[PDB]
C-alpha cells in the first residue's frame, strides 16, 4: 500500500554479553543502528543481507538470525523534515528489523566495503540504550523492536 512511507530494513547485532552494536554515522557524531531500504523486487531479509554487507562488511556466515517483526512498525518524518518536491515525497518509514547474533570476531565489522560509507565507528552499547539515544521521531519505533527483541538477547547471556 503506497502509504507515503518508503519500505526499510533495520539490523539489531548482538554479542553473547547483552550488548547492540551501535553505529556512527560517517564524518559525524550521531549514532544509529544500520538502516537502509528495501528495493522494488527484493525482500525484506535480502534486503538486509545486502545492507549487513554494504554497511557494517558482515555477510550470512558472520551472523545469525534470532529473530525478526513480522509486520511494519512505522515512523513519520518531523514537518519541516519532509522533503517537498521530490519524486517520491516520503513522510516517513515504514520498517521490518532483523535481531541478529555475531558468531564471528568483532574484527570482522569492516564499515568500508561501499565507496559512500554510511558509518565510520561502532561500539557496543547495552541494548536498551538506542532506546534512549535515538533522534526522538523513532523512539517509539525502537521502543517497540527492543521490546520485542528484548528477551532473546538476554537468553544468549
Ligand atoms: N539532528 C539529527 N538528525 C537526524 C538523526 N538521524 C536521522 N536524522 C535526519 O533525518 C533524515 C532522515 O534520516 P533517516 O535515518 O530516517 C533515512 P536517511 O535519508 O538519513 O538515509 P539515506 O538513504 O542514506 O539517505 C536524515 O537525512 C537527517 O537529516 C540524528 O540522530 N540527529
Amino acid at each position: 500500500d503506497d502509504d507515503g512511507y518508503r519500505p526499510n530494513v533495520g539490523i539489531v547485532i548482538c554479542n553473547r554479553q547483552g550488548q547492540v552494536m551501535w553505529a556512527r554515522r560517517f564524518g559525524q557524531h550521531s549514532w544509529q543502528f544500520p538502516q537502509g531500504g528495501i528495493n522494488p523486487g527484493e525482500s525484506a531479509e535480502q534486503a538486509m543481507y545486502r545492507e549487513l554487507f554494504e554497511e557494517v562488511g558482515l555477510s550470512r556466515k558472520d551472523v545469525r538470525i534470532l529473530a525478526s517483526t513480522r509486520n511494519w512498525l512505522r515512523y513519520k518524518l518531523p514537518k519541516r523534515l519532509v522533503r517537498w518536491d521530490t519524486k517520491p515525497v516520503c513522510i516517513g518509514q515504514k520498517q521490518k528489523w532483523f535481531l541478529l547474533q555475531l558468531v564471528s570476531g568483532d574484527a570482522e565489522i569492516n564499515m568500508q566495503t561501499s565507496s559512500t560509507p554510511e558509518f565510520d565507528g561502532w561500539r557496543w552499547v547495552s541494548y536498551w540504550y538506542p532506546v534512549r539515544q535515538v533522534v526522538s521521531f523513532k523512539r517509539d519505533v525502537y521502543r517497540r523492536v527492543m521490546a520485542a527483541f528484548a528477551s532473546v538477547v538476554m537468553s544468549l547471556q
